[PDB]
């Protein structure tokens, strides 16, 4: 699709969409969900030096509800809408801790470094810094050990005797009778690479004939919970992690539409197929069928038209 691409019949169609007197929101779709994050781009600087306006602003002054909420977020590049992301999740009343945490654990070590420059550059402070003064305890230790380095950038070589002394510490850890030595599981799961850390998994389940995910809950609650199961999940299969994200956005009693919104968009143009698939393995349906069970409107309709078929 991207082997050579005009915008400007792109913009004059989204122009003509909302220019005057009645808004076509199934052309907004068209064009918006089916062009790619770059074209985009080209789309809004052609529709700014054609029209006079910036894309983006009209589509939030022309656009209301949750279907604005989703186009808005598709016009976003990519790291800078995170960094939005992690925003918004701090600059309200309540910090959206679950939203700082998918972000932190499921990316790699370079998009965090392009995350923590667009942060900077949008927003003029430190994503660290914020973080450090936003939030406390063991979970402010755990998302600043994750944006500190915490690398990997890897081999595939491990080292066995390391392996086995990181399993055996938490195992220890885990062990200690008044009060669990959280900064053990934060520094081991958070400074050491994914291929070393599938290896001390195995190695913790032959030491302490229980999986790291049942010890992780039987010895920690709330956020740091969370957190720590988050890193597990990523580390054994990024893709099942997202599947189960939107599943959890959706299942019982309404919807987490910022969940859902954030993973499709952010991954449309990584793995979503890989998502779609592992959803329809994990859970016996298809992720549209849960979407259009959840969501009405332009909105679904622009879901729908992201995800795309889906038997
Ligand atoms: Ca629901």
């Amino acid at each position: 699709s991207s082997s050579h691409f005009n915008p400007d019949p792109d913009a004059e169609t989204l122009y003509k969409a909302m220019k005057g007197i009645g808004t076509n929101e199934q052309a907004i779709i068209d064009v918006l969900t089916k062009r790619s994050n770059t074209q985009r781009q080209q789309i809004a600087k052609s529709f700014k030096a054609q029209f006079g306006k910036d894309l983006t602003e009209t589509l939030k002054s022309e656009l209301s509800g949750k279907f604005e909420r989703l186009i808005v977020a598709l016009m976003y590049p990519p790291y800078r809408y995170e960094a939005k992301e992690l925003h918004d999740a701090m600059k309200g009343l309540g910090t959206k801790e679950g939203v700082i945490i998918e972000i932190l654990a499921s990316r790699t070590k370079n998009q965090l470094r392009e995350i923590m420059k667009a942060y900077e550059e949008d927003y003029g402070s430190s994503l660290e810094e914020d973080i450090q003064a936003d939030t406390s305890g063991y979970l402010e230790r755990i998302l600043v050990c994750l944006l500190q380095g915490s690398r990997d950038d890897v081999s595939s070589f491990v080292d066995p005797a390391l392996a086995l002394q990181d399993a055996q510490d938490l195992y220890a850890a885990g062990e200690k009778i008044r009060g669990t030595d959280e900064m053990k599981f934060i520094t081991i799961l958070c400074t050491r690479s994914a291929t070393h850390l599938l290896r001390v998994f195995e190695e913790y389940e032959k030491i302490a004939n229980k999986s790291i995910e049942d010890s992780i809950k039987s010895e920690t609650h709330g956020s740091l919970e969370e957190a720590m199961l988050t890193v597990v999940k990523c580390t054994q299969n990024l893709h099942s992690y997202f599947a189960e994200r939107l599943y959890y956005a959706m299942k019982g009693a309404g919807t987490r539409d910022g969940t859902l919104i954030r993973n499709i968009v952010s991954r449309s143009e990584i793995d979503l197929n890989l998502i779609k698939c592992h959803f329809k393995k994990m859970y016996g349906k298809t992720l549209s069928s849960m979407i259009m069970e959840d969501t009405s409107g332009d909105y679904k309709n622009a879901l729908l038209s992201l995800v795309g078929s889906d038997p």
